[PDB]
């Protein structure tokens, strides 16, 4: 039965790779940094589970995933990644997303709600009637000149400050919301907690919602995606 | 028992297919043409059809049947714009790619790409459809997927150059998401030659065949 499984819930970032049981949401963790290959990272989350019990896999990469398989190399880790067997390397099934969906899911509250994620890449994630669909906005026009991701990056947040940044991220947010009309927009992603006052309709997201979004990956039957 | 009328909008016409008798007509789009030009060409062309739900396929990334970017060969006016409302039907939009990965699929694991003035790509695991984006990716060079095949590429370098770009193409994606299959469509299809082993010719008909699934097939998922 889907509901029954031990998920272990893996978050992999740019600075850590982070694990927790679905059991006891408790976290591990170990760094990767800019080096880390598919296999290495395998290799350090086996060995930082080598005392738990866990069925099944829940992975969430940086980067576009489809049907479980990563489509491009992490920018800010090694390769590696594209193509490898984590099924068989891991001795589990192992379900993979990116890592917006993956804390969209985790924040899902239902109807339809739209996922930021403000992280060293910007992320995006979309559910609906508990349907879930990744975005790939990073690369697309904000303006003619600007892509999206360059519009609100920590570059932009370190030379004009937090106030100047969070009014791009605001303008970033009601043109999704104009194409998309979410009923809610959760904003995550490592950079939340640098926002100080959201408009209407947003709420901030907690990090605890990357490994719930593991687990109800899994255990969440009413999830499709 | 619902008929769907399918609109598969492309950078030179928009083409429309009748599920219950199959016929098809079009007109042309062209490089300004908006999204409420887009639906008043479509209602006009298809004043004297009976259809109940509309079926869209949309040069460009979708989301929850919503346009996320405008069409890179089209008009402005597609993004936020009340489809629904304006044509006074239900209305489903999709990829383009993806329509027509669903009107091709057989079941498997199926890799569908577009080759076309750009690069679509779509895949369909178990009835599962989900779309791609991968004209943006890096492939080589400091170039982009859709930079290698691209009808730009084709009319400078050479059918021959192309095609074995194609085929250099297929083979990565397959290596990254390892099809059953993988199907070739698009307006280009035709000018491929020599496909290698898992890999078909789509046919574009299939374009409305996958909007007709998009309402009528009762396994589809996405």
């Amino acid at each position: 039965m889907a509901e029954d499984q031990t998920v272990l819930a893996i978050d992999i970032g740019g600075s850590h790779v982070k694990i927790g049981l679905s059991t006891d949401g408790e976290e591990r963790k170990v760094e990767s940094g800019k080096t880390m290959t598919g296999p290495e990272m395998v290799a350090a989350v086996t060995a930082m589970a080598k005392d738990m019990t866990y069925d099944v896999i829940a992975m969430g990469y940086p980067g576009p995933v489809v049907h479980n398989k990563p489509l491009r190399e992490p920018v800010n880790l090694g390769e590696g990644w594209v193509g490898y067997d984590y099924e068989g390397a891991f001795g589990r099934p192992v379900r993979i997303v990116n890592d917006a969906l993956m804390q969209a899911i985790g924040s899902y509250n239902g109807g339809r709600m739209l996922f930021l994620g403000l992280g060293t890449g910007l992320g995006a994630a979309m559910i609906v009637e508990n349907v879930a669909q990744p975005m790939e906005i990073a690369h697309l026009p904000y303006r003619k000149g600007k892509t999206y991701e360059h519009y609100v990056s920590e570059a932009y947040r370190e030379k004009k400050g937090n106030a100047k940044w969070q009014k791009r991220v605001q303008d970033v947010v009601e043109r999704l919301s104009a194409a998309l009309e979410p009923d809610e927009v959760v904003i995550g992603g490592g950079n939340v907690e640098r926002l100080e006052n959201l408009p209407p309709k947003c709420r901030r997201g907690d990090n605890a919602m990357a490994f719930e979004g593991g687990f109800r990956l899994w255990k969440n039957a009413d999830l499709i995606v």
